[PDB]
């Protein structure tokens, strides 16, 4: 069972039952966040995000009040820079904003942008407290513009991530098997990690039915990328009243998904080993994931290496158990490999270098069969 890692049982690296509602002391918040839709569509969003005041962050008390409120502020941030994402750029965040979305980034480990764990971890709500988690009983908190498919894009990236919670909780019971010397727990343990990674490859193939090629590359994907080495801002986002110089911070990808290291590491793929972009880039995003997640993939690097234990015994039986897990991630990158082309690719041509960055992943991943 893993400890103060914030890693849930049910839910896995997602927060469990987030918040929806700050307390009322946050109602000028609340209100331009919830209404997103219209008030990008009327140009008084980023008026409404001027004619604001310089709350206080020391309200936020409990720890999923603070992750909603950087919720909250990361929407706007994104909503207020891009507009209605066509090429008017704030590179200035107001000082009404841009301190208190700062103070609580600093607060909670994170950089001062929306990431993978705002939007996706810490946005959705149960429909009927009683009916299981499903997409058809599940709906998300937040949303950019009409029609952008951010319920679908969000809520079946967060689908999968409680498949994978069903193989997080097998990793304490791998590293005590490799500890106490027992090969039929360890070997076991390996097939159900495998079995629940076949598992969300199946949830991952949710996707097509709600979300939309095109309807994705123009809307929802122009509000989530950042402004680290983006054109736009050449030199990122000043935050007036914070930082005198304008800080350059990454957006949101795939790579801040936890579950997307947590297996490479745990498998012995040594994804983060040379100086390849795509080790340096899953390094980097590394700091935009909480600071419990952090030290969750640092706790299994430090612990034992779980290939090099495979390798040694000369066990055929346990190099077949540990392909199963290496084959199942390999089937997720040949399919998440997929998706980029039917939604990047093909919409960029009426673009790759996420392409050949989710190639390198993929590629590593099938060298490490034995
Ligand atoms: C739906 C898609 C998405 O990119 N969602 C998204 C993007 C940006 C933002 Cl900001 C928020 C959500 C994909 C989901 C599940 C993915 N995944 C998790 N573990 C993985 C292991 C693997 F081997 C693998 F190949 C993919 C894996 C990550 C994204």
């Amino acid at each position: 069972i893993s400890k103060e890692y914030h890693i849930d049982e049910e839910v896995g690296f997602a927060l469990p039952n987030p918040q929806e509602n700050l307390p009322d002391f946050y109602n000028d918040w609340m209100f331009i966040a919830k209404h997103l839709p219209d008030l990008i569509e009327s140009g008084q969003l980023r008026e409404r995000v001027e004619k604001l005041n310089m709350l206080s962050i020391d309200h936020l008390t409990d720890h999923k009040s603070q992750r909603l409120a950087r919720l909250v502020l990361g929407c706007i941030t994104m909503a207020y820079v891009w507009g209605k994402g066509h090429g008017d750029v704030r590179k200035v965040l107001p000082r009404n904003i841009a301190v208190p979305y700062c103070q609580l980034s600093k607060k909670l480990e994170l950089p001062p942008i929306l990431v993978y764990a705002d939007c996706v971890l810490a946005n959705w709500k149960k429909k009927d407290p009683n009916k299981p988690l499903t997409y058809e009983n599940m709906d998300v908190l937040f949303s950019f513009r009409d029609g952008d498919c951010s319920k679908g894009f969000f809520l079946v990236s967060l689908l999968v991530e409680i498949a994978a919670a069903s193989a997080i909780k097998v990793i304490p019971t791998v590293f005590k098997a490799m500890q106490m010397q027992e090969r039929d727990t360890l070997l076991k343990a390996l097939l159900e990690i495998a079995s629940c990674l076949e598992k969300a490859l199946q949830v991952f193939h949710q996707i097509h039915d709600h979300v939309n090629p095109k309807a994705f590359f123009s809307v929802l994907r122009i509000y989530l990328s950042g402004w680290k080495g983006n054109p736009q801002l050449s030199d990122g986002l000043v935050y007036e009243g914070f930082w005198e110089d304008p800080k350059e911070f990454a957006g949101g990808s795939a790579g801040q998904s936890s579950v997307f290291q947590c297996f490479d590491v745990l498998l012995g793929i040594q994804q983060t080993a040379g100086g390849g972009h795509a080790a340096q880039f899953l390094q980097d995003m590394r700091r935009y994931m909480p600071p419990a997640h952090r030290n969750f993939l640092c706790s299994l690097e430090s612990n034992p290496s779980v290939r090099e234990f495979v390798l040694s015994k000369g066990d055929a039986g346990l190099r077949e158990a540990y392909d199963a897990c290496v084959k199942a991630l390999v089937s997720l990158r040949s399919y998440h490999l997929q998706i980029v082309t039917k939604y990047i690719l093909i919409p960029a041509s009426q673009g790759t270098d996420l392409m050949n960055f989710l190639k390198t992943v993929r590629s590593t991943t099938e060298k490490s069969l034995l």
